[PDB]
């Protein structure tokens, strides 16, 4: 998949506001003029000279690219089409524009356990086909949650930024991989071979902010953060957790394991009580 599409983009898009911007990257609305079409546009600049820290590897590039052609899958967001100039890939791609579901819930007046069930249902059902395809997300948080459009009745959720995901064929794979403290998995922390079993952690720390509002693993630097991850140091704080379920606990306390190989799988998740009662 080397070879993108070398015309002007300009030429069959308009792009209007900023929507994200990574690192290296800038993600823009556009509307496609041949259609009428909207979409975000992702610009990931290419470093273009392997000495250069300015911008993203090629390979980096084309991992994102094939697995975001791989997939098709209501709870994850859609390719359309990729051009390349002499500075970025851009990627476009299905505009997602009800925000990030944690905004949204933001602004209930209420909330269950059990409406809160299904919302995680449905980041569990683009997992699963994310791990049944050997893809692993590696991360997942809930910048990466939005909403296809809030003004719906129950809303549809969307995983974005396949900028860390890896096809897993062994079992393994191994390398450094440079997500968010908080939600990175002890595997992550501590340079060891990684699959998708750190997603599930991720999960596992997604359900708890989504409970409590507050962060299991945070602290006071960056280094404690990771320090608290690797030494798995978090608490059912009875300030955030005294109205919480047990059931809820429980399927929290299953995936914040430290040991990947005992880690709830995602099958077993989609299973447990409190998902499924
Ligand atoms: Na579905």
């Amino acid at each position: 998949a080397t070879v993108f599409r070398q015309e002007n983009v300009d030429d069959y898009y308009d792009t209007g506001e900023e929507l994200g911007s990574g690192q290296f990257a800038v993600v823009k609305k556009c509307r496609e003029k041949s259609t009428g079409l909207q979409y975000a546009a992702k610009f990931i600049k290419k470093r273009r000279t392997k000495s250069s820290r300015r911008g993203v590897s090629r390979e980096d590039i084309e991992r994102e690219v094939s697995i975001l052609k791989e997939i098709q899958h209501p709870n994850v967001i859609t390719l359309h089409e990729v051009y390349e100039n002499k500075t970025d890939v851009i990627l476009i791609l299905e505009l997602v524009a009800g925000g990030e579901l944690f905004d949204f819930l933001a602004e209930k007046e209420s909330l269950t356990e059990e409406e809160a069930t299904e919302f995680l249902k449905q980041i569990l059902n683009g997992v699963y086909y994310l791990h049944s395809l050997q893809i692993a997300h590696f991360d997942l948080k809930p910048e990466n949650i939005m909403l296809l459009d809030r003004n719906v009745p129950k809303p549809r959720i969307k995983i974005i930024d396949f900028g860390l995901a890896h096809k897993i064929d062994f079992g393994n794979e191994f390398k450094n991989i440079f997500g968010t403290p908080e939600f990175v998995a002890p595997e992550i922390v501590n340079y060891e071979p990684l699959g998708l079993e750190a997603d599930m952690w991720s999960i596992g720390v997604i359900t708890y902010i989504l409970l409590s509002g507050a962060s299991p693993f945070l602290g006071d630097t960056k280094q404690e953060t990771l320090a608290n991850v690797s030494a798995v140091n978090y608490e059912f704080e009875d300030e955030y957790f005294s109205n919480t379920s047990a059931l809820a606990k429980d399927f929290i306390r299953r995936l914040l394991v430290k040991d990947p190989k005992k880690r709830m799988t995602i099958q077993d998740s989609l299973q447990h009580p409190w998902i499924k009662p």
